[PDB]
C-alpha cells in the first residue's frame, strides 16, 4: 500500500528499500506513480564517483521519469490521472533568466535536489510536466515506461540539434553514438541533415546504420584525415554542403572532443553535448581560421519536451531498439552492469 | 616619377627599394597612391616567422592601406580621385559563400596574394574599397594616412563585437589591450557595453582607462578569482548584468586564452580574435555548465568598413593616441622595433 524508494545511503553502499508515506502535498506538487526511470551516467556519478547531491543522504537517484499523476496539491489538480514525462531539470520559470533557463541558478533536478524516480512514486513540482497522448503511445508499440528516457536522453540532444540550426543540405557529424549521441543522430536526421555516426564500437555503428546514420566511421580504424575525406565523399555523392557542418561531441571524453575539434571545417558548428571534467589540448584559433563556433549545451528547456516526444510517437525516431527494461529491485545489478559498460541499451527501472 | 615598393626578397634579408612601372591596368583594378600602411603582426610573421606568402618573392608586405585612387581600369573609373581605405581581405563576392565571406576560399589579401602597401603605389582590385569623407577626416584632426589602420586593426574587432551581440547592460571583457584589443575596448564601449580592460602592461591599461575602459585589471597582479570578483563589483556598482558577459581574447597568446576561458560566466560569449598556433589546456565542458559559446573571428567583411570609419570620424573611438607615423624608407628600423616590442602604438609607414 505505502510507496517505496531504493535509496543510496552512501556512495557504493548497497541500495536500501525504504517505505515512505506521502502525507499532505503542498499546493504545486504532484505524486507520479513511476512507470519507468532511466539509468543515467549522472546517477552512476553520484553512486560511483561520489558527486555531491544538493539533498542530504539517504537519496533515491533517477531523473528520467514517466508515469501517472495519482495525487495533486490544490494548484496542480488539472494533472490528476494524466500520463506524464517529468523534466530532468526544472528551471524556476520565475527568475529573469527563465523569463527571457537551462543555467537557471534556482533550477531543480529529481535524484539530486529532491527524492528521485528509483521508486514506486515520486513527489515533484508540477512545473514543466510533459503530457503523454496514451492512444499515440500504444499505436507505436511503446509502454508508458519506455518514454521515461525522453527526459534527458532524447531532450538533451534535441536541445543541442535545435540550437545548432541543423537544416536540410547540412552534414551532421556525431562523435559517440551511445545514449545521447544515438538520439543526436536520429534527431539531426529528422531535422533534415545527412548524418555521419563516428564511434570506436562497431556494434553501435551497425545499430545507428539502421536508425538515421547515412554513413558510419569506426574511429579505431581511421585517423583525423581519412575521417574528413570519407565525409566529403558522402557529401559529394548526395549533393550536400562541404562547409557549415554540424558536429556534436556526445561521448563526453577528451578522446571524442579532440576527434570532434579535429573535424572543424569552414563555418562549422561544434556542439558540446557530453560532459567530462577531462581537459583537452586544442588551438582555440582553429575557430578563427574556419570562422567556426563552439556551442555548450546544458540539458533542455521543458518547453521542447512535447516536440521531442512527438518525434517518438510519429516514428520519426525510434526508442525501442535503444532501451531495455529491468525490475527496480535489481537496481544494484543494473548500476554494476552499466558501470562495467556491460549494457548495450539504456536501462529503464520499472517498479 | 615611377612608383617604388620596399620588398622582402627573403625573410630577414634587408628590405630592398624597387621602382616598377604601372603600365595598362585590367578592367577592375585601381592604383592607390599610398597615404599610409599600418605595420601588422601579420607582416612580422612573413618577415620574422617566414610564414609562406601565396605570391612568390620578392614581395612588398603591408595590408592596412589608405590613399587616393590616381588611376583606374575602365570598369573602376568611378573610383578616380577618391580617398579610400583598401580592405585587408577582399572576398571573391561571387562564390556561394560570399553570395550568402570572411572564410571565402578565393579571398585575396595585399602583402600576401598581391604586391602590398609598403610602397608609393599599390594596384588592387576595386571590389570592397571604402570611401573616406575628406571634410569629416580633417575636422577630427586626422591625416588620410591615419585611417590606414581602420583596415584590420579597427575592422577585425568591429566584426567580433558586432558578431557577439554586444548590447547595453552588457559587461564586455577584453584580454590583451594592445592593437586590435584596444579597438575592441573602444568599439564595445561605443556599442553600449561597460568594458573591463585586462592586460599585463600597466601603461596599456592607463591608456585604455582614458578611451572606453570603465575598469582596468593588471593580469600580473591578480589570479583568475580576484579577476571575476573585481568585475562583479563594477557590474553591481553600475547596475549591469552578472551573466551573458562578452569576452574578447585579443592578445593571441595561450596565456590570454587560458585567462579569457577562465572568465566564462552563465550565458557568456567568448570571442576568439587574436591568432596564435599555441594550444591551450581547457575543459571544453565549461561551455556546457555556463551554457556558453566560443565565436571564432576572421577579419571583417568589407561591408562594415564604412560603419567602423564612421566611429572614427565621429570621435566615438580615437585612433590618434594609438598611431605613430614613420617614413616608409625606415621600414627595416620599424620592423626591428615592432618585433622587439619597442613600439607603444601602431606604426604607419608613409611614403
Ligand atoms: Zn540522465
Ligand atoms: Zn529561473
Ligand atoms: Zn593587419
Ligand atoms: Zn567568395
Amino acid at each position: 500500500s505505502n510507496p517505496h524508494r531504493w535509496m543510496m545511503t552512501s556512495p557504493g553502499a548497497p541500495m536500501v528499500r525504504a517505505e515512505f508515506e506521502i502525507g499532505e502535498l503542498s499546493a504545486d506538487q504532484v505524486v507520479v506513480a513511476v512507470a519507468g526511470c532511466g539509468v543515467c551516467h549522472t546517477d552512476l556519478g553520484y553512486y560511483y564517483d561520489s558527486v555531491r547531491t544538493n539533498h542530504a543522504l539517504p537519496l533515491a537517484l533517477g531523473h528520467e521519469i514517466s508515469g501517472r499523476v495519482v495525487q495533486a496539491g490544490a494548484n496542480a489538480a488539472q494533472w490528476l490521472g494524466r500520463a506524464v514525462i517529468v523534466p530532468a531539470v526544472m528551471p524556476c520559470g520565475t527568475c529573469e533568466l527563465c523569463t527571457s533557463g537551462t543555467i537557471c541558478r534556482d533550477q531543480v533536478m529529481p535524484g539530486n535536489d529532491i527524492q528521485g524516480g528509483f521508486a514506486s512514486h515520486v513527489v515533484v513540482p508540477a512545473r514543466g510536466l510533459c503530457p503523454v497522448d496514451e492512444a499515440r503511445l500504444a499505436a507505436a508499440g511503446l509502454q508508458l515506461a519506455d518514454v521515461s528516457v525522453v527526459a534527458d536522453a532524447v531532450t538533451t540532444p534535441y536541445q543541442a540539434v535545435l540550437q545548432a540550426g541543423v537544416e536540410p543540405g547540412d552534414v551532421a557529424v556525431v562523435i559517440g553514438v551511445g545514449g545521447v549521441g544515438g538520439y543526436a543522430v536520429q534527431i539531426a536526421n529528422a531535422f533534415g541533415a545527412s548524418v555521419v555516426a563516428i564511434d570506436v564500437d562497431p556494434a553501435k555503428l551497425e545499430m545507428m546504420s539502421k536508425h538515421g546514420a547515412a554513413l558510419t566511421l569506426n574511429a579505431r580504424e581511421i585517423s583525423g584525415r581519412d575521417l574528413k575525406k570519407a565525409i566529403e565523399a558522402h557529401a559529394k555523392a548526395n549533393g550536400l554542403r562541404l562547409t557549415r557542418w554540424k558536429i556534436f561531441e556526445c561521448s563526453g571524453t577528451g578522446a571524442g572532443q579532440t576527434s570532434a575539434y579535429g573535424l572543424l571545417t569552414h563555418g562549422a558548428t561544434l556542439a558540446v553535448v557530453g560532459f567530462t571534467m577531462d581537459k583537452v589540448e586544442v588551438r582555440l584559433s582553429n575557430l578563427m581560421a574556419f570562422h567556426a563556433r563552439a556551442l555548450g549545451n546544458w540539458g533542455c528547456l521543458p518547453e521542447y519536451y512535447p516536440a521531442a516526444l512527438d518525434l517518438v510517437l510519429d516514428a520519426a525516431i525510434d526508442l525501442a531498439s535503444f532501451i531495455e527494461r529491468h525490475p527496480l529491485d535489481q537496481i544494484g545489478e543494473v548500476f554494476a552492469a552499466a558501470h562495467a559498460h556491460k549494457l548495450t541499451r539504456r536501462a529503464i527501472l520499472t517498479p
